[PDB]
């Protein structure tokens, strides 16, 4: 369903945010 | 559907936030 | 529809947050 | 409609958060 | 309506968060 | 109603987050 | 109700996040 | 119910975020 | 159900964010 798909896309967005935080961590580390 | 589309736009907003975090990481790195 | 429009406005809010993060990145860079 | 209005108020809250982030950026910049 | 009111209270919470960010900005500025 | 009450509790949680941010601001200021 | 309970658990999670922020504030201070 | 369970899992995710913040606090403290 | 599954995926996303914060903590100290 399309609503379920929208929720799954939101989840993917949150995972992208997590990756961004990991990049910040690498930036702090050096 | 329009509600599903709204959820998909929210997901895109989250992806933009992720990109902002990546830019912050680059800003720390230099 | 008005509920869908509300979701779309939320998405726009998230994009504004992303722009704020990009400004923070620029602030760190200089 | 009142639920739609609630969503629109949430969006306005997100925009205020974005402005807060922009103020942080200005604080970093000088 | 009570659900709408709940959403409006959430919006107010987000505005309080925005104010907290503005206070952080002032703290960075001096 | 109980769903409305749940939303109101979420709003209170957001207000607590705002207070946390205010404490961070005070920590930066001194 | 169980949906209401789910929302209340989310609220508790937000309060835990708030406490984490307060701990960060103490760490800065 | 499965929707309720999804909300409860989201709550657990937020608690994990809180633990991450506590780890950041420890990182600042040392 | 698929909506419930979507919520569960959101929860997993939040857990990934938590791990990112832990990585930031390690980066700080």
């Amino acid at each position: 369903g399309e609503i379920a798909q929208g929720l799954k896309e939101i989840a993917k967005g949150l995972k992208e945010i997590a990756w961004g935080l990991k990049e910040i961590a690498q930036g702090l580390k050096g």
